[PDB]
């Protein structure tokens, strides 16, 4: 190895002179800098730079001198002839000049710390940098008061180094060694550079323990070690044990026999991914991970796989690497902030020294505007004593140039002092703050609704002079309010507020002559100007927020066929109606007639428009290949004529009072007649068969009274629900002119009312509010009543064997728990053949098509699992600024029959452990029996390289095995061998504890295998799996046991209930935001011009990323109203079970079921319930990646819960609990929007940084600033609503409703609202929120605000839940806020 030596010692010789070459030009730039130009110009004293510089002076000529006698050695350059020893032995004693200067440099960095806290000092020391020539982004100055400590402690590595090189026989020999004494011993002696040393030393003494060692030495790219250990790399190829050794920028990995090198990531080039417990993949590597994170060599294009034993190990590595990546990502952020900021200080200062008449550089001189020449610009830096050295100004313009403060006229050139022409980048207006007027409107809106939800108002009648003004405001009040609320923080912000809401038109002074001020004037928002009456009569009071028509209708779908999408239209009495329905087509399969009104295309309001535009609209959805959505004018009652033919029916009809039509034929006379699947049939022939049955009808028909059962007739048979389209399919795989007047009526309509608007951009907009009844609710309660009763057949299944295990009747408390188990499995059975019972129930009903408010108490039946009231408010909205969107807001009355008194929560918390416990118990097994095929088909491949990839595969087994012993150990297992313990069991809990014992052994049997016989590994494997299958199934089993012991049958009948009618409410809503959004429709952020398109594709691939959030406006009266109360204590503890919920989508194609986008479909037990959206190809294509899949959809919930009313008189101690009870549910779901909130802004953080055109990402960053910044206010105001201040409670109202429905909107939740009726107290906050949507997101002008609020609350189509429940008693709330109110009609007349 005589060439290596040789070759490394000059590299030793390379490395001193390269490195002191930086050093000692390190020391000269900073000399320049510092001293000369802080005494050209001045804040520092001259005792100040002392006491930071000066010692460096006394160091740099002492190493000046060092250089050149190194330099003059190692002459022209370094040779392996040449000797330096004794030039460290003479410069030994010239070093001892770092004694005064590390006694002085603790004193030196706590005088930096502190200069670095006052901002012109901090900018003056950053310019000295500057101007010398060093980039200030690179290298901190606080590094550069070590970097002399450094590189004196280096000194002794650097003659340690050039030693291991250098070979007895050359004459540097005993020199060297003799300095290696000195250098160490001068290091040694000041404790600076022995706290230096001894952190190298730890560096160098790792590096030592390393053999095989590639790349840099640790000392010279580290300056620490952050984390040691072992972990498994799971990687291409197959898995390695290895160890994992984290140093500041540097993670290097070896083989463990000290260590053998393997490979090095510089933490730069490093990116992590987290990876959740129980997931496997395809594109890489691995099995199913549990303690798991994914690691990516951006250099290289490499991921690999960590994995840790346990949790802790993952959450200490995750952290450590969090944390390396924070300090170098905020060094870096902070110095380029820090940077850049006195850049912009420097030179807005210097512009506007340039721009004063003293100067005038700035001339216009093709012509050139507002330019300057370099040259003067340099000098006149000289001129004001700014610099020293014209090289310092051309640094200082070409600073100004690259930081953007300046630029080249012509195109072409960087900076130079050369008589070039340039300009500031002020000139072309590059700075602006319009970020504060976009948001003025969602402020406006956030606050007009906070000052009227006020009880004891603050807007409010005052007189002037004597004289009543109705709804006005002391803009002084204004600004104490914003203050008191903390929305601003001195009375100017506030000021600036109110001008900018009197310019955007939000308010105005009772004259039109004052601006908004901070004094005494009176001021009055035109949305009270225009509800009070209060215009000048000359301006007409032109209502530009009104109704344009009441619509009722059924929702159509239509698939596009070979040329069309089955149908025509024509232009008759001024509207749009349905011409020619094709017989056989798929708009004859959805119910299209002919001669109806087509209310809306695609929720494009049609009517509107010419008829020449509508047939464009038709062909551009066609031509698209669009899913059809229409809404047709359909009558809640209807007259049809069938021909009575003599040999076939062509329909079939069920379902006892009323009889409905069940199924009718494709291109049939029925159909073409206009007979429909779901109408509810009243009459035939004029005959009432209302409360008749199926038979009675079907006995005026010529063929039934002919044939009975067999007269249907070889059609291709179309449906009322996709329940009936596969019991039909199922029972045909078992087997493999007279006429008739029927008056029908049409189930499942919805009530719409246009409004119409003129727009902030002054055009005129439309809004479609419409109260749709969930077609699938019957359906959806059937199949969660059926999964439920599977679950419960899979759960009295398990439990019956187990007690047929059990054959022995030892002692009379065994007989006690088996009759107490026997009893409650009977009664399981009966609540299973109950359910089934209640589904075909539900599937045997289609009317009424909600459940109304129950008009009395009776023993439970199948609507009970119903949601009472439920309806969806969708929101449909016209072109701003050709746009659409379709808000979606579910109201249903609040669950009813509360659990959270009834339950001991400690129960449903035992119980939600049980339930999650068997779940993962079964999940690690399932793996387990994946691993042992995965090992096997491993050996077969093979059948020391194979030798370590084994080794990683069979030691992750172990780690899985561990993963079923920490779940196995658990208290909750204990607890649960505590409440089965007169069960006889193969095992005791004393047992399984040490049967770690059995582990143990079967680990030293496999470790045997390796070391005796590698063929025998199979056999142990096989062993000790089976051992631990024992082990878990007899877990399995004693958590069911101990489930069917603490189940309280008849509370979780209840439960079942409220979460069937949370469930139902919480899938419709979201069934129809997410219809609206694979329909490119949903849309949280119309306020930032954005299109719905981009809008639903974000909110897709944000849900499938975070989860659905649904937030219900709770919005029930716990503190006055009993019954609503248990409503309240029943639907908090259900969402809080709901959020257990995933959905998840598969694609189902029908084609033989009407109007049905979505099929629902549900599977896996209570606890972790699936719910499978079935959607058409169409849709189902519109899912993202994640999705489509198959992967799990989880749903979060929060409830937040405001009396809509004051409460009048001072609360009883059972009150002031309900209020508390209350608070509770508002501060639970305030921590679970912020999560939400959380995991959508680091999802926006991932996003932002996707692989993208760099303006883009700068752009993006820009634009999602705004919304951040309005959903942190949203929170800071939540957590003063939730959380109030001392002293501050009571102030704010019912603010909680408008404000936490604008975060959740913001956040893009599926919104629900609530109430005892669903059809009074939910009538206005729907109305309120949706008329805030408009205002805030579509641009209604504030004036119309409360127009819109009050006309939705009087003429919009949610008057028709009253008139659909006249029978139930409500109460319109008479203590409520101004906002939720309905306003009286002004009392000054002239309407």
């Amino acid at each position: 190895e005589s060439e290596r030596q040789l070759r490394l010692r000059l590299c030793v010789l390379n490395e001193i002179l390269g490195t002191e070459r930086d050093y000692v030009g390190t020391l000269r730039f900073l000399q320049s800098a510092f001293l000369h130009r802080i005494r050209q110009n001045v804040g520092l004293t001259e005792e100040n730079v002392k006491v930071l510089f000066s010692n460096i002076e006394d160091i740099l000529e002492v190493h000046k001198d060092f250089l050149a006698a190194l330099e003059y050695c190692l002459h022209p350059e370094p040779q392996s002839q040449h000797e330096l020893g004794n030039v460290f032995l003479k410069f030994k004693d010239k070093f001892c000049v770092y004694e005064e200067y590390c006694s002085n440099h603790e004193k030196a960095l706590r005088l930096l710390v502190e200069l670095n806290k006052i901002p012109t000092v901090r900018a003056f020391l950053l310019s000295c940098m500057l101007l010398g020539g060093r980039k200030t982004t690179d290298i901190p100055l606080e590094g550069y008061l070590l970097s002399p400590i450094q590189r004196i402690c280096k000194y002794p590595l650097l003659l340690k180094e050039l030693a291991k090189r250098t070979p007895g026989k050359h004459p540097d020999h005993p020199a060297v060694q003799s300095a290696l004494q000195a250098m160490k011993t001068v290091c040694s002696n000041i404790n600076e550079t022995k706290r230096q040393m001894e952190k190298l030393e730890a560096l160098e003494q790792l590096q030592s323990h390393i053999e095989g060692w590639e790349g840099s030495n640790l000392t010279d790219i580290c300056t620490q070690l952050l984390l040691q250990g072992t972990l498994l790399k799971i990687s291409a190829g197959n898995i390695q044990e290895r160890a994992f050794f984290l140093f500041d920028n540097l993670l290097v990995y070896c083989k463990r026999k000290l260590y053998i090198f393997r490979g090095r990531i510089n933490t730069e080039v490093m990116e992590v991914e987290n990876v959740e417990d129980g997931t496997a993949d395809y594109h890489s590597n691995g099995y199913t991970v549990t303690n798991g994170w994914k690691i990516h060599n951006t250099a290289k294009n490499k991921w690999f796989v960590c994995m840790a034993k346990t949790a802790e190990e993952k959450q200490k590595w995750l952290d450590a690497i969090i944390r390396e990546r924070e300090q170098r990502e905020s060094l870096k952020l902070g110095m380029e902030r820090d940077a850049y900021v006195m850049i912009a200080e420097k030179g807005e200062k210097l512009y506007h020294m340039m721009m004063n008449k003293k100067v005038n550089l700035i001339k216009d001189r093709s012509t050139v505007p507002k330019c300057f020449l370099g040259n003067e610009f340099v000098a006149w830096l000289l001129e004001i004593g700014e610099i020293s050295k014209t090289e310092e100004g051309v640094n200082l313009g070409q600073a100004l140039l690259e930081n953007g403060i300046i630029h080249h006229v012509s195109d072409k050139h960087q900076f130079k002092n050369e008589q070039v022409m340039y300009r500031f980048r002020y000139d072309d207006g590059t700075y602006k703050a319009r970020s504060e007027l976009e948001d003025i409107m969602s402020k406006g809106v956030r606050l007009y609704c906070r000052l009227h939800s006020l009880y004891t108002p603050v807007i409010k009648d005052r007189d002037y002079h004597l004289k009543t003004y109705k709804s006005v405001l002391p803009g002084s009040k204004l600004v104490d309010w914003l203050l008191a609320q903390g929305d601003c923080q001195t009375r100017e912000e506030a000021v600036a507020l109110g001008v900018g809401l009197c310019n955007n038109g939000f308010m105005h002074h009772v004259l039109e002559k004052s601006e908004f001020r901070d004094e005494s004037q009176y001021f009055r928002f035109h949305a009270d100007e225009e509800m009070e009456g209060t215009s000048s009569k000359n301006k007409q009071l032109r209502n530009d927020f009104k109704l344009v028509e009441n619509i009722l209708a059924k929702r159509l779908l239509i698939l596009p066929q070979e040329e069309d999408y089955g149908f025509d239209i024509e232009e008759k009495n001024k509207a749009v109606v349905v011409k020619s329905v094709q017989r056989g087509s798929l708009a004859e399969v959805a119910g299209l007639q002919v001669g109806r009104k087509i209310y809306s295309i695609n929720e494009d309001l049609v009517f509107l428009r010419p008829f020449s535009e509508v047939e464009s609209i038709l062909n551009q959805s066609f031509c698209s290949r669009r899913p059809l959505r229409l809404l047709v004018a359909t009558k809640a009652k209807e007259i049809i004529k069938i021909p009575d033919q003599p040999d076939t029916l062509c329909f079939q009809i069920r379902g006892a009072a009323p009889p409905y039509v069940y199924a009718v034929g494709r291109g049939s006379e029925a159909m073409a007649a206009g007979l429909c699947a779901g109408q509810c049939i009243l009459k035939v022939n004029g005959s009432n068969v209302m409360n008749d049955g199926a038979p009675e009808v079907l006995e005026h028909f010529q063929a039934f009274r002919s044939r009975r059962e067999e007269a249907l007739g070889l059609y291709q048979w179309i449906y009322h629900t996709h329940e009936d389209a596969q019991e039909a399919r199922a029972s045909q795989e078992a087997s493999t002119s007279p006429m008739v007047t029927l008056t029908v009526d049409n189930v499942h309509l919805e009530h719409g009312v246009v409004y119409e608007y003129v727009s902030t951009a002054g055009v005129r907009c439309h809004v479609l509010e419409k109260i749709v009844e969930p077609r699938g609710c019957f359906g959806l309660t059937a199949k969660i009543l059926e999964a439920f009763a599977a679950n419960d057949s899979v759960f009295v299944e398990n439990c019956r064997r187990l007690m047929a295990l059990s054959s022995a009747i030892v002692t009379m408390p065994h007989f006690e728990f088996r009759n107490i188990c026997d009893t409650k499995l009977e009664s399981i059975g009966q609540r299973i053949a109950c359910y089934q019972e209640f589904a075909a129930q539900l599937k045997s009903r289609v009317s009424p098509p909600f459940k109304q408010a129950p008009l009395e108490p009776h023993p439970l039946c199948g609507l009970d699992f119903c949601p009472t009231n439920c309806h969806i408010n969708l929101m449909e909205v016209s072109y701003p600024k050709m746009s659409y969107t379709q808000h979606c807001i579910t109201t249903m009355a609040a669950p009813s029959w509360g659990l959270s008194f009834l339950l001991k929560q400690e129960d449903r918390e035992i119980q939600d452990a049980y339930l999650q416990l068997f779940t993962k118990l079964d999940v690690a097994l399932k793996e387990m029996k994946q691993y042992v095929t995965q090992i096997n088909r491993l050996l077969s491949t093979i059948t020391s390289d194979k030798q370590d990839k084994l080794h990683g595969c069979l030691e992750h087994l172990f780690n899985q095995v561990d993963s079923i012993n920490a779940l196995l150990k658990g208290p909750v297992m204990s607890r649960a061998f505590e409440e089965t313990k007169h069960f006889p069991m193969n095992h005791s809990l004393q047992e399984f504890k040490q049967k770690e014992e059995c582990t143990i052994r079967g680990r030293s049997l496999i470790q045997i295998s390796i070391q005796e016989d590698p063929w025998n590994l199979p056999n142990s494997i096989k062993t000790l799996v089976d051992n631990i299958q024992r082990y878990v199934e007899d877990g399995k089993n004693q958590l069911l046991l101990a489930l069917l012991k603490c189940t309280d049958t008849e509370l979780q009948l209840r439960r079942d209930a409220i979460f069937c009618q949370a469930l139902v409410a919480a899938v419709c809503t979201f069934s129809e935001q997410l219809l609206a959004a694979l329909g490119y429709r949903y849309n949280n952020n119309g306020e930032y011009e954005e299109s719905s398109r981009d809008a639903s594709r974000k909110w897709l691939e944000q849900v499938a990323a975070t989860g659905v959030l649904l937030h219900c406006q709770s919005l029930l009266s716990p503190a006055t109203v009993k019954e609503e109360r248990t409503m309240l204590e029943d639907i908090w503890v259900t969402l809080s079970e709901l959020d257990n919920v995933t959905f998840s989508f598969k694609q189902l194609d029908e084609n033989y079921v009407a109007n049905t986008n979505v099929f629902y479909h549900i599977e896996g037990s209570r606890q972790a319930l699936k719910v499978i959206f079935y959607l058409d190809s169409y849709h189902f294509s519109k899912l993202p990646s994640r999705l489509e899949g198959g992967a799990s959809l989880r749903l979060h919930t929060a409830l937040f819960t405001k009396v809509l009313e004051n409460v009048e008189g001072l609360p009883s101690p059972g009150s002031q609990a309900a209020e508390d009870l209350q608070q509770d549910i508002n501060a639970q779901s305030l921590e679970k929007v912020q999560q939400y909130y959380r995991k959508l802004r680091a999802f926006y953080l991932e996003r932002s940084n996707l692989p993208t055109d760099a303006s883009t990402t700068a752009v993006k960053i820009d634009q999602l600033i705004r919304p951040i910044n309005a959903l942190d206010e949203l929170c800071r105001l939540m957590k003063s609503f939730v959380h109030p201040k001392p002293g501050a409670a009571g102030s704010v109202g019912a603010g909680l409703i408008p404000i936490s429905s604008e975060l959740c909107y913001r956040l893009g939740a599926c919104q629900m609202v609530m109430c005892g009726t669903g059809m009074q107290r939910s009538t206005l906050s729907v109305s309120l929120e949706q008329a805030a949507i408009l205002a805030r997101s579509h641009g209604l002008l504030p004036k119309c605000i409360m127009q819109a609020t009050d006309i939705m609350r009087k003429q919009g189509p949610r008057v028709e839940i009253l008139a659909k429940n006249l029978r139930v008693k409500d109460q319109m709330p008479q203590g409520a806020p101004r906002l939720y109110r309905l306003c009286q009609p002004p009392v000054d007349g002239d309407l």
